[PDB]
């Protein structure tokens, strides 16, 4: 088994630590059970909370790994191999001038904006905005609720791909959480463990992960997606309810 | 007489230079005419137009007048002298985020965006946006249609002033063409030569201009506002047309 998880919303709290979701890892942990985030977060930001790879960052389009998975894949960084599934941030920023000329209006994301900006829409430090601002594969969106639709037809025109996130909608191409969750699965070292996958989310953006997984909760606020397994709360006391009560028995 | 007048689109054509401007602005110079810029450009913009003082920037937030000025007024800063009129940007900003809380919503201005932003929004390069983003006393606004009428409501409600530019909205506190045009008449070194102002304009960002000077010239594309002279052809066009029709006869 491989626990697959959403960062914000599902395994962190409201500020963006961990700390409710401890002892629900800890079991994991010791279980031996592979607990791996997929998240719309950059690598930047995924390093700072201290998660060690693998992990997959910005909405699936980079899978990064160990420097010695015992699997060859991707390019070196050191420590890391990374896996790039989506176009580059470059590309999606040159294609998303395009979108607004044809939308009329403008289309600002964080790579427009200052990172003192940033950490003032998203309630984030000066020092964690400057981490949300090193992307590498998508564009995290600032659009006027009453402009989306305006917006997100523009994006589709110019070939963009979009999804929200829970309070940001993003533009990207190739990345997906449920392609990058597959990568992964196909690149795992035992494939026993990979066998059975279990995905935890709590937006639009988890859509693509619970149809790559074999058994989907969602931990949102929301009704669940079609046939998705459901929690009493939502957030981290909804991870910590699902891995009591649907994953140990399953273990046992 | 003394000559105040628009940059955008009055002395500037749509390049951002002034061709047939140009003889025009040589003529009053042959015949001794002051020609101020006001201008919701910024100093450093101004200064790129190898423009000399005096002139206005930001609405009327500021009058830049040359450091050995025969009327002592402003603070010396440099080769200028600097008479502030409005709030400065800082305190503009500041009050920018009480707004924002009133609204409950984002107001993003320039001073959010980066020097690449702010170009492709305007369509600058890259060195000129810079230039527009050093600003002292006024906010660019960079607003959405269904939600500015919450916004402005909350900048009045928080004290500030907002223009519209053309373009943009715009957030300040003191900033008004005519009170800075009638600053600088009552500075004027030689009283007689006050006595009589021209004002040339583009759209009704510059009323304000108008109604503060003798003889007010609109170049715009609209229809000209009541109590204002227009011309055939806008722009320097205009310039040069009013020049010499209501001007050089005198
Ligand atoms: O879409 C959002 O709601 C969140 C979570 O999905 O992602 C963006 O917003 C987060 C801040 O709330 C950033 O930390 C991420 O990097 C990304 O920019
Ligand atoms: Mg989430």
């Amino acid at each position: 088994m491989i626990v697959f998880t959403d960062l914000d919303g599902t395994l962190l709290d409201e500020r963006g630590e961990l700390g409710p979701a401890r002892e629900a890892l800890e079991r994991l942990r010791a279980l031996g059970v592979p607990v791996v985030p997929v998240t719309a977060k950059t690598r930047k930001e995924v390093e700072a909370l201290g998660l060690e790879p693998p992990f997959i960052v910005e909405n699936g389009g980079g899978l990064y790994l160990p420097r010695d998975w015992p699997v060859r894949a991707g390019r070196p960084k050191g420590g890391y191999r990374v896996v790039s599934l989506a176009w580059p941030y470059r590309k999606v920023r040159a294609r998303l001038r395009e979108a607004e000329a044809l939308a009329g209006r403008p289309i600002l994301g964080y790579g427009d904006l200052t990172a003192e900006a940033v950490a003032r829409l998203t309630g984030l430090s000066r020092e964690a905005a400057r981490r949300a601002k090193a992307r590498e594969y998508d564009e995290t969106l600032v659009l006027c609720p009453e402009e989306v639709e305006a917006v997100l037809e523009a994006l589709e025109a110019v070939g963009l791909e979009w999804t929200h996130g829970g309070r940001f909608y993003h533009a990207a191409k190739g990345a997906d959480k449920g392609r990058a969750v597959a990568r992964l699965r196909a690149l795992w070292p035992d494939p026993e463990e990979a066998r059975f996958a279990v995905g935890l989310g709590d937006s639009l953006n988890d859509l693509p992960l619970f149809r790559a997984v074999d058994l989907a909760v969602y931990v949102g606020r929301g009704d669940p997606p079609e046939g998705v397994l459901a929690t009493p709360a939502p957030g981290p006391e909804g991870f910590r309810y699902a891995v009591e009560r649907y994953l140990l028995p399953r273990l046992s």
